[PDB]
């Protein structure tokens, strides 16, 4: 009656059948070694745990190489619109020189697909980064949400653009990302594609609706999103083509390794890649632990 089932992505090895593996440099330029799902299984980066589904990045070993190894799973099927679900009990920590995202991905040459930050943060951030990245023509109004808008351009490189390059809003909730949301045994972020915006609902573990992970979630109902992206200064529908959900944790670079030296991580290296290079036990809490992926179309 309001949005059906598309796909469930499962959980353990039936849900990376349905991921291809990234292996290339880092496009953010971070210090990571984005490995193959072998490897990855062979490191102890992804796998089961109890049911849920487990990717992490390597908390043991001194870093060589590109950098410290981690994993970038991007689906194989895509979508245009519809409804993504992820319910999850344990999110990438708030970590010194980490950057975990949880986003979308479009077609053909960045960023004109366009590209949707849902989960996104960096360092020892407390509070969720919503961001969209577009090409040159979409910005956003400043209603209909709860969170703090960020910045209103969703043209990645926009004249005076923010770190986060794109529009974002920041949730108000402590308990959005890393620690905090570890803290409370996760939640579940809700995201709707529409040819008139995109909106993303963040429900603390315990207070989602009794709808959304069902069989007809109907977001019409919900209450205020944390973010919304909407209005005339954007064409929704052409600015956002087929999106792949990605998976992910990059250290340092663009944004994580660039505002290093001047946030609450300063102090613990001199620079972002050798804190990276060096500390391995300080990324345990960098992983994601999956109950569900599920997305739904109307």
């Amino acid at each position: 009656e309001f949005y059906h089932l598309v796909d469930d992505y499962g959980r353990g090895n039936g849900f990376f059948d349905k991921f291809n593996f990234f292996t290339g440099d880092d496009p953010t330029h971070g210090y990571v070694d984005y490995v193959s799902r072998d490897v990855a299984a062979g490191a102890g980066l992804i796998g089961e745990r109890d049911g849920r589904t487990y990717m992490g990045v390597d908390f043991t070993n001194p870093a060589s190489g590109r950098g410290r190894r981690s994993v970038r799973l991007e689906s194989k099927n895509t979508y245009e619109h519809g409804l993504i679900v992820i319910d999850l009990a344990h999110m990438p920590g708030s970590v010194c020189g980490t950057w975990p995202a949880f986003w979308t991905l479009g077609t053909g040459d960045w960023p004109y697909g366009g590209a949707i930050d849902i989960i996104e943060g960096v360092n020892d951030n407390t509070f969720n980064h919503m961001v969209l990245h577009t090409s040159d023509g979409c910005t956003i109004d400043n209603d209909g949400f709860t969170g703090n808008l960020k910045t209103s351009n969703c043209y990645v490189y926009a004249p005076g653009q923010d770190a986060n390059a794109g529009c974002g809003i920041e949730a108000t909730d402590p308990n959005s990302y890393g620690k905090g949301f570890n803290s409370i045994g996760g939640g579940i972020y809700a995201t709707e594609i529409t040819p008139n915006g995109i909106s993303i609902w963040f429900f603390p573990r315990g207070s989602e609706p009794g709808d959304v992970l069902g069989d007809n979630p109907n977001p019409a109902n919900w209450d205020t999103p944390a973010a919304k992206f909407a209005g005339g200064g954007c064409d929704w529908e052409g600015k956002f083509n087929a999106q792949r959900l990605i998976f992910d944790v990059t250290f340092c670079g663009d944004w994580a390794g660039n505002v290093w030296g001047i946030g609450g991580c300063a102090s613990r290296a001199a620079n972002c890649v050798d804190f990276v290079r060096d500390n391995p036990s300080a990324f345990a809490e960098s992983y994601w632990l999956v109950n569900s992926l599920r997305v739904y179309a109307p």
